[PDB]
């Protein structure tokens, strides 16, 4: 990015901190940050995670892998800009 200046919209994080205060968790945290994020991933990322679906279908990846290994990804997605 020469210049990047795309973020999360003003009244999406607000829904977030409110929230906060209704005490999400692990779980529902990745199904909300996955929708909400989506608006601004292109798909191409939610098919990253398809794949990793078909572990847990096969038995190959931890519960806890596919809740760790997703919340990075989306923080690296972000962290491109």
């Amino acid at each position: 990015g020469h210049m990047p200046a795309i973020s999360l919209p003003d009244d999406v994080r607000r829904r977030l901190k409110d929230l906060e205060r209704d005490s999400l968790t692990e779980k529902e945290c990745v199904k909300e940050k996955l929708n909400l994020l989506h608006e601004f991933l292109q798909t191409e990322i939610k098919n990253q995670l398809c794949d990793l679906e078909t572990k847990l279908r096969k038995e190959e990846l931890s519960e806890e892998g596919y809740l760790a290994k997703v919340k990075s990804l989306l923080n690296k997605d972000l962290s491109l800009e």
